[PDB]
């Protein structure tokens, strides 16, 4: 049967083509994950249909209702057969879905408006003039919520109680907030996204400091899936053949605007 | 049953303590992987015995007999229950053993004496005055053997027919060759090791350029092991607690002598 792929609209991973209204099916999209999906499918030998996750979330369990949302939920409840997106491999998720070895390595990072007097997480934690937040509902937020490290716990204490909310619905919302903040808002996001935005006009943001942690994105499938084994071997083969590195250059720097 | 852990003497992962002569069992060793093994055993609630791999190799398949050697071989043939070492997750190995998600991300890098006129892999492939090689029976050597990248394939043609052999039996021998070669030998090795050595006296070597690829080390178990699942979740939990980052600082820079 045709494999149902769930993904999310997050540049430069998945994006609508300028003339998508004129195209059909998979041809409507373009991006790092669109290219990767095509390759994984060829190497595993299956036909697929790309679908954008209904609720636009990555995946979190609701304490109380115990229901999983986002791409993770689509896999858990059988709405999708595989997820190809910048989905962070985490312990809680690994407990309900399967992940291939990572196709990209990254870490949480700090995005500032150029000129902002901030160079580290410690800098953010020791002051209050500059507000900071993260994407809401993702692994970055959870990182801070669960951290037992002094600096990060101190950061979470501030963020969870800040008003108005310092959290954002989407990356684009986070970046727009930094750009219009006049330097009074710093955004905490995954390094890969930070590096991408730094190469986009108006070229007014920059990544500062080292990453706060280290982790990776993996291709996910429902537990016990027939595709799990093959997809994992495909990711390793594609990394060993240099495809992954080629794709990142293609979508990050080959198209740089700064 | 006590779990038999196979490992390899490679600084700073597994090293005999200075006073090992008066110690017994696991107490004879210290290092990143020794601490990791203890961490894992504590969370999965099991007793273990650290054993140094007999042939001192990581693991490769004999092209003629199809027999696996090194730590991979010990797992494949059932001589060990788990391997905790700087063992690279690769496609060929993934087909015969199981790997947990990576506990450390790294890449192949260049080691030069210091003052050596080399800044990249391209620089090496352009001249013949400076020799260069890699370790044996490892993922690094296989990388060049299989690489289709113009530069990396050109480097391999040289390394393959190089006389005398530019390959070494151990990292120690490679670093030693760099130091005594008056800058006429450059060594290609895994970034983690390169960075560790750069912080070791005589402080006469240095890592130059960016990594040539991206990969990760993982804890391995034989296929169909009752330990695989639990250990994988253990690695994720440990990375999320910050222990893995705690451990690298401890053995890489906390003890740095430069
Ligand atoms: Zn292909
Ligand atoms: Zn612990
Ligand atoms: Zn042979």
């Amino acid at each position: 049967k045709t494999v149902v792929v769930t993904t999310i609209l997050e540049s430069p991973y998945v994006m609508m083509k300028k003339n998508h209204e004129m195209l059909e099916g998979n041809e409507r999209y373009e991006g790092y994950c669109v290219d990767l999906a095509a390759e994984i499918a060829k190497h595993c030998g299956f036909k697929y249909k790309l679908t954008i996750v209904g609720d636009g979330k990555y995946g979190a369990r609701d304490a109380d209702t115990k229901i999983w949302n986002g791409m993770v939920g689509e896999l858990v409840y059988g709405k999708a057969d595989i997820a190809i997106a910048p989905l962070t491999i985490t312990l809680v998720r690994e407990e309900v879905i399967d992940f291939s070895k990572p196709f990209m390595s990254l870490g949480i990072s700090i995005m500032i408006k150029k000129g902002t007097p901030i160079e580290s997480a410690e800098d953010l934690s020791k002051q209050t003039e500059i507000a900071y937040g993260t994407l809401d509902s993702g692994s970055t937020k959870e990182f801070f919520r669960r951290s037992k490290i002094a600096v990060f716990d101190k950061m979470w204490t501030y963020m969870r109680s800040a008003e108005p909310s310092v959290f954002v619905r989407t990356t684009a919302e986070g970046v727009a907030r930094v750009r219009k903040s006049k330097g009074k808002y710093a955004y905490l996001l995954e390094s890969t996204m930070n590096e991408y935005i730094e190469q986009r006009k108006p070229c007014d943001t920059m990544k500062v400091g080292g990453n706060l942690d280290s982790k990776g994105y993996g291709i996910a499938t429902p537990k016990g899936s027939s595709l799990g084994n093959a997809v994992n071997l495909a990711v390793l083969k594609l990394n060993e053949q240099g495809l992954l590195d080629k794709l990142k250059n293609k979508w990050w720097y080959d198209k740089g605007e700064c």
